């Protein structure tokens, strides 16, 4: 368990703590991060080297290297807290390729960003605003988004609901491509061709 300080100590921590091998590289592969995350000047520095974060189980209490993360790529993820907003807006904004199979969010700004990227990968998220997250969630326009894990989709109809808005997708199609792919189940073929037929 790695804590998060200073680059020197982050990844010297880490490196005899989660024992890795950051050392300012482009792809760092680590396990578990700190939950009372808050400045990562490692990030500030190692930014210039960074380009594909890896990462298992990682809470976030706070974070101020938003200008850090503001130049990831690849976000290999698979469980992740975080509860307000300081960093999506950058990360979204240059993150591209984002794995992310748990993550609990509650911020609209954070989730709003996060869903804007562009592809990302979303298996177990917390999301429970439908009121906004629904559409606000880039839900006319997101490019590529896995959502298999939460209570705002759940609560629509966990596998009946996800199907429809593939039907959606085909039917509305404005800018997403890949809108929660997941209830595909090579049934657009019928379903979209039963809904856009008619």
């Amino acid at each position: 368990m790695a804590k998060a300080t200073t680059i020197k100590d982050a990844i010297r921590i880490f490196e005899e703590r989660k024992s890795v091998v950051a050392t300012e590289a482009e792809k760092v592969e680590l396990h578990g991060m700190i939950p009372p995350i808050e400045k990562m000047d490692a990030t500030l520095s190692t930014l210039k080297a960074c380009k594909h974060l890896a990462l298992s189980t990682n809470n976030i209490e706070k974070i101020s290297s938003l200008s850090g993360m503001e130049n990831l790529r690849i976000l290999s993820l698979g469980r992740n807290l975080i509860k307000k907003i300081e960093n999506l807006d950058a990360v979204a904004d240059t993150l591209e390729e984002l794995w992310i199979s748990y993550n609990q969010i509650a911020s609209l700004s954070g989730i709003e960003k996060l869903v804007n990227l562009r592809v990302l990968y979303m298996s177990n998220n917390k999301i429970t605003n439908w009121g906004e997250i629904d559409k606000l969630a880039a839900l006319d326009k997101l490019e590529d988004l896995l959502l298999a894990g939460n209570p705002l989709y759940n609560d629509y109809k966990e596998n009946n609901a996800t199907s429809e808005y593939r039907i959606e997708v085909v039917k509305r199609l404005p800018n997403l491509k890949k809108l929660d792919g997941m209830p595909v189940d090579v049934d657009e073929r019928e379903q979209a061709n039963v809904a856009r037929g008619g």
